């Protein structure tokens, strides 16, 4: 056999030396060379310290800024949340698993580290459908008078969940499994083996288009009407309205999320598919440590995309940093917001 | 013309289509793309947000850590205070004017976004030596009874910095000055203009030999020094003592601190030397860019090597951030202590 087939994995080296042990036992430092294994954990650990700070200060700047509600305000506090889920909910075991070359918490921290991946990565997901929803209901504006609301919003962010839940949550409770990979310091959905005691095989297919496969779809379809009315080819003040051009600024980021989505994911969902149909094929441990790690990087390139991309956010951080405000920048030579400053309310 | 000598300035850009203004006054947006600034804008961002927890958190360590008080710890803290001052006093204005495009902060900012990234670089550059020379009093230990104690380390240190300024300040006060570079987004020394009026070619030259090849000539000769004695063969615990093999990894730490610091300042370096002999040449502003914004990954890969290579230093970090004690590990096998906990010293 070309891998080692446990009960509870499949570890993707040849067991012909015997030297191959479960990753939920021992270490599995004869897979590759244990500096590689430091390497793996050193990167949690920067991750988990930029990650962090990152996604906690986002969280704290759209709260104490109470003007920032915007349906993407919601949509990006939501993921900051689902950010700091992954970092302490999963990337805290997966710095303690590479540390020690194994899973030393077993199945357990294979669960912690597998679920709070896919969660973050369908919220991630989830919530571009409905940025691309929402962009298209401003920009094609379906209706002559509709407005999203804060209620509205918190739809939208009560949807990713259930979506994201749907698909995270069945591996926990019957419906395939996680199980460690490359290198077994990570955790994905099951590929590998066929497994009918759990139905593994049914999960994948399901996973692969419900959560996939639609959600791209719906993104790209939706794209494909915006590409007519509200395009990229963005000028200065104004573009029909200063309103009109700001409400360019937005889709471009939300463009741009999605090729960051993308690019974050494409790789580790592809080893996937490919694993999933060439199981027993002969294939190593770095196959997919590679994408599985780099996707971690999910857990923190939204907040980023968001700070750079947003003008009146970005000064609110500024506001909230420089402690009293003076937001220095260029303002948003728009809109503000904040608390007790100029959180004032600017209807009609 | 090559490019445009501004009387401040100097863009790596013709002016025959009139399109160039200073980098003083407006967006250089015409140099490159602006989705290339924002990128620029990200990387700094990031920068700043690891560069700050993992300095601060190596500073806090070593003064919360009582026996953290040997040469190399007093080294490290100085790094990380230095890097502490590139991120707040410099990155922060880099952020700032890559966001925007160009130097909104005129050559105020100009001079806190060069200054600081050289006092940074130099500082790093004269602990080099320092080290180089520790590392040599123990190793080919030239004394009889002479340690190197703290006493001497807060000399070695306020040696860095009184060199640091050396080059750092002149700039500030008439002897040559700072300038953009690049994409117009950093500030560095005059390398491009003769400017007699400050003296740049002769600012260079004090420079490049002072504070380059210098340092350089005696941190690679002290290597050769202990090229006989201590190498990089060292076997598990103990090789001549357990003492003697816990030196050599100091030492391995040592080298790999200037492997580092080559990586991250000969690039830079070598573009700014060809320019000073190319004035006027027909380079562009991807040519000091690429490396110039590499360098700026100064602030924050001592602190990385530190934590991998630094048994003691690691441990002694893992237990301030589990709180109280919590050590687990293997502990560091030799000394301990923290603020207080396992802080009981057994000396001589
Ligand atoms: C590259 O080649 C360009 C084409 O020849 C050349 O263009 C000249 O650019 C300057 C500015 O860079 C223009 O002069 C400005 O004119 C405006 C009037 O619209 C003035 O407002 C401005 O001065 C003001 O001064 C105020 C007080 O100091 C200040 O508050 C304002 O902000 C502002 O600075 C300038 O006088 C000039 O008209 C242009 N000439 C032509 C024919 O277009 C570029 O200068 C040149 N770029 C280089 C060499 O860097
Ligand atoms: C790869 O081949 C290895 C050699 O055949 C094989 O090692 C075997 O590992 C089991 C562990 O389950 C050992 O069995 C021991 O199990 C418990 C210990 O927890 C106790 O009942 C006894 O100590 C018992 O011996 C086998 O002894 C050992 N066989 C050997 C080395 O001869 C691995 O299990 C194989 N890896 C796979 C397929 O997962
Ligand atoms: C073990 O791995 C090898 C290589 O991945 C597999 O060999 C391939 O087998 C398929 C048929 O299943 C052929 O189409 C390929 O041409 C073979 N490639 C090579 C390099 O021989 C092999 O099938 C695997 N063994 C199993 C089934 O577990
Ligand atoms: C403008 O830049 C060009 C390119 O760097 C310079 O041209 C070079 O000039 C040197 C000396 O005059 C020659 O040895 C090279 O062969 C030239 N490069 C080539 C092959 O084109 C030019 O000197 C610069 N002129 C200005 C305005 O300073
Ligand atoms: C390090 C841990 C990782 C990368 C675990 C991820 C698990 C998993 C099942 C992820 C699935 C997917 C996404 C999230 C994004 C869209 C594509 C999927 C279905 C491959
Ligand atoms: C982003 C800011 C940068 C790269 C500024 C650097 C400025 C400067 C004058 C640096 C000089 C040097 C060092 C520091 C290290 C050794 C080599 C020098 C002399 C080129
Ligand atoms: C970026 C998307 C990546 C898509 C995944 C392509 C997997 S490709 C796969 O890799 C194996 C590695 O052992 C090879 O042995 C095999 O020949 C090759 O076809
Ligand atoms: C965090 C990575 C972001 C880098 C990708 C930039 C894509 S695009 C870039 O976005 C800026 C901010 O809205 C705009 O001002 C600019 O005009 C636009 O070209
Ligand atoms: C170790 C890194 C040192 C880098 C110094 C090499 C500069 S190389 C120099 O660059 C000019 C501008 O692009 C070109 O026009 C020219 O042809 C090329 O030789
Ligand atoms: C929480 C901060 C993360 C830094 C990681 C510290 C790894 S520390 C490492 O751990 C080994 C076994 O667990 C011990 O045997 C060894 O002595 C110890 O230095
Ligand atoms: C189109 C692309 C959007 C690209 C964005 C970049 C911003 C992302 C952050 C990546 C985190 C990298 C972590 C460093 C770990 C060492
Ligand atoms: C869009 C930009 C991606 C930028 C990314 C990351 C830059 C940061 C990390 C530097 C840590 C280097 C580690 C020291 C190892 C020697
Ligand atoms: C409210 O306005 C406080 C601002 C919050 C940002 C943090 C600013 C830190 C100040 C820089 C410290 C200099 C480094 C010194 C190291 C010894
Ligand atoms: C205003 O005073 C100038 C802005 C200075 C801000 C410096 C940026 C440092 C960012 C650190 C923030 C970390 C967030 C902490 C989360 C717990
Ligand atoms: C001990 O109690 C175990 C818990 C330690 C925390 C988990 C490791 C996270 C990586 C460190 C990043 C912390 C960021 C704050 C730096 C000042
Ligand atoms: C002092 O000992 C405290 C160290 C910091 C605690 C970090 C320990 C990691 C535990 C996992 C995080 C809990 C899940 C929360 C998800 C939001
Ligand atoms: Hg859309
Ligand atoms: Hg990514
Ligand atoms: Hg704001
Ligand atoms: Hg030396
Ligand atoms: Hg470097
Ligand atoms: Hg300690
Ligand atoms: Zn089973
Ligand atoms: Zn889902
Ligand atoms: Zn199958
Ligand atoms: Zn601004
Ligand atoms: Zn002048
Ligand atoms: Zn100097
Ligand atoms: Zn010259």
């Amino acid at each position: 056999m070309n891998g080692t087939e446990g009960p509870n994995f499949y570890v993707p080296f040849s067991n012909k030396t015997g030297v191959v042990r479960s990753p939920f036992e021992a270490p599995q430092y004869y897979l590759a060379e244990p500096w590689q294994f430091s390497m793996l954990a050193a990167y949690m650990f920067l991750l988990i310290m930029l990650g962090f700070p990152i996604n906690f200060l986002t969280l704290y700047v759209t709260v104490q800024h109470k003007k920032l509600r915007t349906p993407l305000n919601y949509i990006l506090l939501n993921l900051a949340v689902a950010d700091l889920f992954m970092v302490f909910g999963g990337f805290t075991t997966t710095l303690y698993t590479s540390l020690h070359g194994y899973f030393v918490f077993g199945p357990t921290g294979c669960n912690l580290e597998g679920f709070f991946a896919t969660l973050g990565g369908e919220i991630a997901l989830w919530s571009l459908v409905v940025l691309a929803i929402e962009r298209y209901v401003v920009v094609c504006k379906p209706m002559s008078n509709f407005r999203f609301g804060e209620n509205h919003a918190i739809m939208g962010v009560a949807f990713t969940w259930v979506m994201a839940l749907a698909c995270a949550a069945p591996p926990l409770v019957g419906w395939s499994r996680y199980i460690p990979e490359g290198m077994q310091c990570s955790c994905g959905i099951d590929y590998y083996t066929p497994h009918e005691e759990t139905n593994n095989e049914s999960f994948v297919i399901y996973m692969f288009v419900v959560h996939f496969i639609i959600p791209l779809i719906v993104i790209f379809f939706c794209y494909g009407q915006l590409v007519f009315t509200v395009k990229e080819a963005a000028a200065q003040q104004q573009e029909s309205a200063t309103t009109q051009k700001a409400e360019k600024e937005v889709t471009r980021m939300v463009i741009i999320m999605v090729i960051a989505f993308l690019i974050c994911w494409l790789p580790y969902a592809g080893v996937a598919f490919y694993i999933f149909t060439h199981q027993g094929s002969d294939f190593g441990p770095i196959f997919m440590t590679i994408p599985a790690f780099f996707a971690k990087t999910s857990a923190v390139y939204n907040p980023v995309i968001y700070i750079m991309m947003n003008k009146q956010f970005r000064n609110c951080m500024v506001t909230t940093l420089c402690c009293g405000k003076n937001p220095l920048g260029d303002d948003e030579a728009s809109t503000t917001v904040s608390k007790t400053e100029t959180s004032q309310v600017a209807p009609a």
